[PDB]
């Protein structure tokens, strides 16, 4: 089930894991580009949603509000977790936020293209990044609304 | 996690439902046009995949052999689940083949465009169809190879 509580398009909001609490950034310098982080509001934590129509209805992509790029999930090349300029030019650039099957509040971060999932751990290295496979807690997320 | 394994491209299969042991059949004429069915084997439970590309990678038309119409599961409008000429003109005609988390041998029939799956039930009226919400064992289905 899609997730009932996706923010209206244009709405700015950080992506926050609900298990580590940490929270994604995506910026233009530094690598990782796409990462967890765990401290202070910075402005490449904030987001919005592009709402995708016709064959991406169901779809969103993940814009960021102070460089304008948004997030893709792929698993052919590194960095596997990024980001890239426009407004979703590209397949793997598209996400489904599915409802967790026994916690209503969270949802997963899914990519189409990829049959990929976003995680945030506390665990093994890398700690943030995409997965194909079961359900762990580590892969629900927040919307928080700022 | 997409079925791992998803027929070719082209190859005929029926689709039976784990639990009921009931086929889809999909015909042009006599409404229910698209139902479920506890019978001997007919051309019209066959059905073969196209591939979706491009914005569909990781999804698929259904699509019956002796009619040539494709499957198609929406909220919208009765008939919920049914069939429609062409290759998959409309968005509800697309659809993703998810494994189940327990079963690894049996997937649930998800539409992306409605966020309904498939089920097959000898319980309530109506005992196929479709339906957005939680997970049950009437969900799955198997591919069967012809
Ligand atoms: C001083 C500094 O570089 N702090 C960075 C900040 O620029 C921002 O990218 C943040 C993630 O929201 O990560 C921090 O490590
Ligand atoms: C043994 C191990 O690392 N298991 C992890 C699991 O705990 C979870 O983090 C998942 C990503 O959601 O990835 C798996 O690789
Ligand atoms: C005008 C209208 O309702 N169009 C629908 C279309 O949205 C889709 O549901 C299709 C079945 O794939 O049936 C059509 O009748
Ligand atoms: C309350 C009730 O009847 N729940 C059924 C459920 O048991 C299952 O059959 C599902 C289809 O997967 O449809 C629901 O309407």
């Amino acid at each position: 089930v899609n997730f009932p509580n996706i923010p209206a398009e244009g709405v700015q909001f950080r992506l926050r894991a609900r298990d580590t609490g940490y929270v994604i950034y995506s910026r233009t310098e530094n690598p990782p580009l796409v990462w967890q982080y765990n401290g202070p509001p910075y402005d490449d934590q904030l987001f919005t949603l592009i709402y995708g129509t016709g064959p991406r209805k169901n779809l969103y992509a993940i814009k960021s509000v102070p460089n304008g790029r948004v997030l893709f999930s792929r698993t052919s090349a590194s960095p596997y977790v990024g980001n890239i300029a426009g407004d979703g030019t590209y397949n793997d650039n598209w996400f489904q936020f599915i409802q967790d099957d026994n916690d209503p509040n969270s949802f997963r971060i899914y990519n189409l293209a990829s049959d990929t999932v976003l995680y945030s751990r506390t665990t093994a290295d890398p700690k943030f990044g995409n997965f194909t496979g079961a359900k762990y807690d580590d892969q629900l997320w927040h919307f928080e609304l700022v």
